[PDB]
């Protein structure tokens, strides 16, 4: 079992791509990454990569083994959550 | 941060390019300098970006984190505007 990640598959053989089963995908706008994604996968389906360019937030396409066929998928929150968030600068320049 | 203007982005790398939060964009003249944006573009599509080539003075297009989605503005009025100019050349032969 192994993990391979790449957000710019064109760069990269797609015998990596047609050798695994599962991944997971939010919304990524760009149009030169999915060649390899265009390419690896056998004849019978290509109308369902449109949709991954428009996705609301909090959802997700996932698709593998683990799975009969394609599904997207409205993920729930954890509780409880991951941090806060990051740094506020309203208070730094409050001195104003 | 970075704040990178610069006037042939066709000859840039568009990773280093890339890593930013929210952007403003007046007129670019270079078809390969849109281009080469568009290859370092992380958030947004391609159908506002074909008209960035003939903007007028004043007409920019924003897209980023803080709008919901891309619009183009028409920036307001300067007020004080710009005064830095060249000296008036008349006066050198004369």
């Amino acid at each position: 079992s192994l993990i391979v990640s790449t957000q710019r598959p064109s760069e990269l053989s797609p015998t990596v791509l047609a050798m695994c089963s599962n991944w997971f995908s939010l919304r990524l706008t760009n149009e030169r990454d999915l060649q390899a994604l265009r390419y690896a996968m056998e004849s019978g389906n290509e109308q369902i990569l449109k949709q991954i360019s428009g996705l609301p937030r909090g959802d997700a396409v996932a698709f593998g083994s683990a799975f009969n066929l394609p599904v997207r998928i409205s993920i729930n929150q954890a509780r409880p959550g991951p941090k806060s968030s990051d740094a506020v600068f309203s208070e730094e320049w409050a001195n104003c």
